[PDB]
């Protein structure tokens, strides 16, 4: 109705794969002649070049392109199957998502820069890429942005194939976690009278499931063996009654992160102490509270004391994101300028990351405005701030595809996952 404008060579295109593909076995086996690196090398430039073709994706998924792309992922071979995989992504995402994170199944930074590389770059398609009005999209540091791009890969691995119920049911709690390290990462956390969206004899239009399926999550989220007998005890769309749902919540309330559960609606309607003030969040929260300051002593002591920490051999789960941002935009005392030098020096001291994080926050910048290792770690590359916030930026983009899509099929096919409601009212707001 709409739009009426839209075999042999597939055969002797699965002959190219063969014969291409034992030459690259070839060259694989004779890994010490550069001459044949490289023929075999513009031999996968044309072999990229082919399966550029829309339709023959089915040939090369069927051949099995993606051992060779692995077992070739020398910078003439890096550079080619990176080319590559962009080729084979564009018009396809699956495979391409499923090789890149089994490759990743086969974590040092230059392995995190090595993968968020080949993503930023293989995978850059309509969907990831976009505009966007520069609003303050914060930062974030490099394992939680490393965690949130293997749940977008895992998500958008599944998203196609869509027995039927379990792969809904799988799809499901995908995108469930998605939203969730989503919304943590990025650091988000009576009705008006039915009035009919049209009107501007009655109206035949104008007059649970999802909290099973959230409450199923939160148990998935249990550790398998300990939720073996909660699975004999419940033996996934048995409906509930409160009472049964108030037990559940207690009886998972000893197993043990739960500060989103706390937060969450299904519970509205129904060393040690360093590991408590660490569990508890809300001490987590309370910290940026106290952090949140004239406060002289108060915040000179505090500072002493978690920088005493910023030398503990563990725990670091404390959040370590905000830790930076609110120092670096408040700086008029000489010990007020010595803090800042203790803080930033123990930053940078651990892990590189949020240190990583104040250079792409401008902090080779303010260190002209002075004292020197400052600097040194601040600008020892800037070749990584323009790649983290095309990764942020690309996760973005690629989530609110995601929240569309779902919108348009279930439009098509007249019929909720969680956490859905908190990603769209936080993006309504």
């Amino acid at each position: 109705a709409n739009c009426p404008g839209l075999e042999v060579a597939m055969g002797e295109m699965e002959a190219d794969v063969q014969a291409l593909v034992r030459r690259a076995a070839r060259q694989l086996a004779e890994s010490g002649t550069p001459s044949l690196t490289a023929a075999v090398l513009h031999t996968i430039h044309v072999l990229s070049a082919y399966a550029s073709i829309g339709p023959l994706t089915g040939v090369f998924r069927e051949t099995g392109a993606l051992d060779l792309l692995m077992h070739m992922l020398e910078p003439q071979i890096r550079r080619s199957a990176g080319k590559m995989l962009q080729a084979l992504a564009a018009h396809d995402a699956g495979s391409r998502a499923h090789v890149l994170l089994s490759l990743s199944q086969q974590m040092d930074f230059d392995s995190r820069y090595t993968l968020l590389e080949l993503f930023a770059e293989t995978t850059s398609s309509e969907e990831h890429c976009m505009a966007f009005e520069g609003i303050h999209l914060p930062q974030i540091p490099g394992k939680l942005l490393f965690s949130l791009v293997k749940r977008y890969l895992c998500v958008t691995s599944l998203l196609d194939q869509l027995s039927r119920g379990q792969r809904e049911l799988e799809f499901s709690m995908a995108v469930g976690n998605l939203i969730s390290e989503l919304v943590r990462s990025m650091g988000w956390a009576p009705p008006r009278p039915t009035r009919s969206i049209f009107q501007p004899y009655p109206l035949p239009y104008l007059q649970t499931q999802a909290e099973w399926w959230e409450l199923l999550f939160f148990i998935k989220k249990l550790d398998l063996c300990e939720q073996q007998p909660i699975f004999q005890n419940l033996w996934g769309e048995i409906s509930v009654s409160v009472e049964m749902a108030e037990s559940l919540l207690q009886v998972l309330s000893s197993r043990f992160t739960l500060n989103d559960l706390l937060n969450s609606q299904i519970y509205t309607k129904y060393r040690p102490l360093l590991k408590r003030l660490q569990q508890e969040t809300q001490p987590f929260l309370l910290l940026l509270r106290t952090l949140d300051a004239p406060n002289k002593t108060l915040l000179l002591s505090v500072l002493r004391v978690i920088t005493r920490l910023l030398d503990f051999p563990e725990a670091m789960v404390l959040p370590w994101h905000e830790v930076l941002e609110p120092c670096l935009n408040c700086l008029s005392d000489s010990e007020i300028v010595q803090e800042l030098t203790c803080f930033l020096h123990r930053l940078a001291s651990m892990h590189k990351d949020y240190a990583v994080v104040l250079c792409c926050l401008g902090a080779k910048e303010i260190l002209s405005k002075v004292g020197c290792e400052l600097r040194d770690l601040v600008t020892e590359c800037e070749k990584y701030a323009q790649l983290y916030s095309n990764l942020t930026s690309s996760i973005l983009a690629g989530c609110i595809q995601m929240v569309l899509g779902q919108i348009e099929d279930h439009r098509r096919t007249h019929q909720n996952i969680p956490f859905f409601d908190v990603f769209l009212r936080h993006l309504c707001q």
